[PDB]
């Protein structure tokens, strides 16, 4: 079916472990074109798109296209056995296995077992640093379980307030944080900090993070992986 | 009240975090000079007294003097947000509330309620660099929850003993560890390890150390925080 | 009876501690040649043999030879105190105690009591890099308890399986990782990963490690500390 080879295995590691954190179960659909993901998180309040293009791999030969489930928390104990300079060979043939293969030094090649799995107006977007969405997610974890998203016409305000303290964080576009601001209507909306927090991880300090919500609306939250892999989540708001 | 900005967030979190390992309650006295905290330790051994002048922050306004009472516990897991590079704001002026900025990439700002907190003759006199008193410290906590400190004329010596092993550390002025040593006559005492191990943090390889003890009296420790910053420790001789 | 110094106390300390992780209690013969040290583990399935000549010392004086006997556990903890750049003295003199001296900027002499211990044809060898060894026994610690030495005339495979999964590390000499490979018949043979993790610590990525290894044949592990220093294992076969 194919062979797909991935330079930096560490990182792709780490990408399968920030999904891993909101997903078990997934099932990868592998096409010509590249290896998309749609997963829900058991609480089903996050949506999870993951797509990743032929053009973020070293080598991507796809014989036929098909579409396989993995266990997320298996699949990622696994590719943490590989370094950043090392390889990553994704084959499958065996018709129900998956072969993954670090290669360094030497080459190590694992076989798993796949596994069966079942397969918005927004009135505000915001493009903000991937450091600065980090450091506002962690700070609200401290004061509260909730953190409420404010967009104005010229500023976007993150704020959360528990039963004795509070911290909140304004951007005013001409700030470093702050790259773009498209509001049409005052908005406003609440999200679980916890989940926040397992979304947020992984990014870079130079990823570029858009961001879009609406009132009592869910929120989108987009950014590439290597500039091209693209990763969006799908949050509903808070009850 | 007061605009105070200190910049190296990490180190100014370092430095509340040392102080938390001993206390949990303290009131901090904001005058025009500076900021100066003297606490107790709950089993009351330990007395600290922490000076900071307005000549190691970057900007320091007072318009007017107050004393405020914060738990170093709960303020240190919010100045534990920044980084090395990020610029610590500590602005007073709701009363009752402690406005604590991060700025880096971004500005955040926390808002943290104030608490109500209720406010020798030395015969040996020695100078150490802040590694081997660190190194020594802990090289007892291995050995003995005591730790004995012997000064002579020419000589300063750590010493501690348990029930199977001993160590022991001698400086005779001519090492690197002993800068300066004065001592009238010989001097004699024990003191807790765990106590001197809290106080022992945060210490730098290059920290001159200041240490003034007699007979089974109190030890006086002190070095200074960015060469203007005074901490001073005084701790009870074991029983 | 001796006074021997090593430089670099962090990496003997790392030697004592990847021993340690295999057995608890050891006797040391200190020779004017160098120290040796013969023991076995709890479970009696693996033979550790150290050697350590006077070339790797610093300083290396025995006025009289003699064999004394340490707690490796109790040893470590000591050992661990000293840094990359510190140096080891091992000193003894007072017929039953072990004198332990980090010597960095100052001078930490610790005292410890010294205890009272008890004191093949193989058809394949392999020269690996220590790094290859690393990875494919933890790979095989993923997947299994038992990992499978096969070595051909021109190629060394390492196999484990599992419940579900498989990992398999193939050399065929042409690679980075196999040195070298000599075989006289076909060779198969099992071994415990949890024991080859613990004698697989310590490596270096740049290490030669020979293994020797027969049908059904313990193994022989050995490789270099500090190009002089000899340290072999010897594996029994898994049941």
């Amino acid at each position: 079916p194919f062979e797909i080879v991935f330079e930096g295995a560490k990182e792709f590691a780490q990408l399968i472990d920030t999904a891993s954190k909101l997903i078990d179960e997934a099932a990868f659909k592998v096409t010509e074109d590249g290896i998309s993901m749609r997963a829900m998180d058991p609480s089903r309040v996050v949506l999870i798109d993951l797509n990743l293009p032929s053009s973020i791999f070293s080598k991507y030969e796809v014989v036929e296209p098909e579409t396989i489930g993995v266990n997320l928390d298996h699949l990622k104990k696994i590719l943490k056995r590989g370094k950043a300079k090392d390889t990553l060979i994704l084959k499958k043939g065996e018709e129900n296995f998956l072969e993954i293969t670090i290669q360094g030094t030497a080459t190590r090649t694992f076989r798993v077992p796949l596994i069966d799995v079942e397969e918005l107006p927004f009135t505000a977007k915001v493009v903000v640093l991937g450091e600065v969405l980090k450091d506002a997610v962690k700070d609200a974890s401290l004061v509260s379980d909730s953190i409420k998203f404010i967009a104005r016409e010229n500023e976007f305000i993150m704020k959360a307030e528990g039963e004795t303290q509070e911290v909140e964080i304004k951007l005013t576009l001409e700030d470093e944080g702050l790259l773009d601001i498209e509001v049409q209507e005052e908005t406003k909306s609440a999200y679980g900090v916890s989940y926040l927090s397992d979304m947020v991880k992984g990014l870079g300090k130079a990823d570029e993070v858009t961001i879009k919500f609406g009132n009592e609306m869910p929120m989108q939250m987009e950014y590439y992986i290597r500039d091209e892999g693209r990763l969006t989540f799908l949050l509903a708001p808070r009850v």
